[PDB]
């Protein structure tokens, strides 16, 4: 299984900036979503989910084929809630119909992070829509009620080491859990939508109480009103992870750089980029374009 990247016919960087801008402008506009959190968070989640299906052993899954668009993938229970990101992106694809889905789902995540003040994420186009046949079965996404070994194990499937993992988890500083979607509740009830190293700080400085929630699942609840899933908490129970957490707790820059590299890698897993491929583009934010 090879997936070679194929640039959308005749498109160039400027063509992609525009898609980016459209998404960005729309995020700005639709600020009421989920109690005023914005779609930032949800788009980040989408991009990681259409990407975490990848399986380094047989090259199946991954963002290339934009299979999230098919029922089977779209109905993935681990996918609950994601449908709102999709509906967000809808009209945008309608405006730029030559962009493939994998390119769009992925770019939304990128636009998201950056417009939330994250670090820039270099991104490459070229993903190709593949047939329904190629949709991976459900069940390739991680559960949250496990520990550090699980996490370590799970992520190896995607080629990520300790470091990538901890860095990537820092997206957890964003948005929130929704009982109806996954069985977790919190945080109570004003969330964050600015990308900072806030996750690691919360992990180290709060007084976590393990509790069961209304759905019968365990979660770490803090006085201040924050929450962390078991998989999250586990980052502090493992010796190796713990030191990286601390590192990120102390230097947002380091965190941003590693986050950037890992998120890109994550979004490119399984794709093969021909030699003559264009370099990765680095999008300008609205602000930088004075829009
Ligand atoms: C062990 C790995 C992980 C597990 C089990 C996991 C599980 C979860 C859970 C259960 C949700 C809450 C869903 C809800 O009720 O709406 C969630 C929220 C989300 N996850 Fe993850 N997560 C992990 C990895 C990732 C990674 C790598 C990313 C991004 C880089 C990420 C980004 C987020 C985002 C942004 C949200 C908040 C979404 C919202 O506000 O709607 N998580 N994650």
């Amino acid at each position: 299984l090879v997936h070679v990247a194929s640039v959308e016919k005749g498109r160039s960087y400027e063509d992609f900036q525009k898609v980016y801008n459209a998404i960005a402008l729309k995020l700005r506009e639709d600020d009421e979503y989920d109690n005023y959190i914005g779609y930032g968070p949800v788009l980040v989640r989408l991009a990681w989910h259409i990407s975490g299906t990848w399986d380094k052993h047989d090259n199946t899954g991954g963002s290339y084929g934009g299979t999230y668009r098919f029922k089977k993938e779209f109905n993935d229970p681990s996918n609950a809630g994601l449908q709102n990101g999709f509906k967000f992106l809808e009209p945008i694809h309608k405006e730029f119909p030559w962009i493939s889905s994998g390119d769009l789902f992925s770019l939304g995540g990128v636009t998201a992070v950056q417009e939330m003040q994250g670090p820039k994420i270099p991104w490459r186009c070229g993903r190709v829509d593949t047939p329904e046949d190629t949709t991976p079965d459900n069940g390739r996404l991680p559960d949250a009620d496990k520990d550090a070994g699980y996490v370590r194990t799970f992520f190896q499937r995607l080629n990520m080491n300790d470091r990538e993992v901890v860095a990537l988890m820092g997206a957890h500083a964003l948005g929130k859990t929704h009982l109806k979607n996954s069985g977790y509740e919190g945080p109570y009830g004003a969330a964050n939508n600015v990308f900072t190293n806030e996750f690691y700080l919360n992990l180290l400085n709060e007084d976590w109480k393990l509790e069961k929630n209304d759905a019968n699942n365990e979660q770490w609840d803090s006085k201040s009103g924050y929450m962390m899933l078991p998989t999250d908490y586990s980052l502090i129970q493992d010796p190796k992870y713990l030191s990286i957490v601390k590192e990120y707790a102390n230097d947002q820059d380091k965190f941003f750089k590693d986050f950037s590299k890992a998120f890109e890698k994550l979004l490119e897993d399984g794709i093969t980029f021909p030699k003559d491929a264009p370099s990765p583009f680095i999008f300008k934010t609205l602000e930088e374009q004075g829009l």
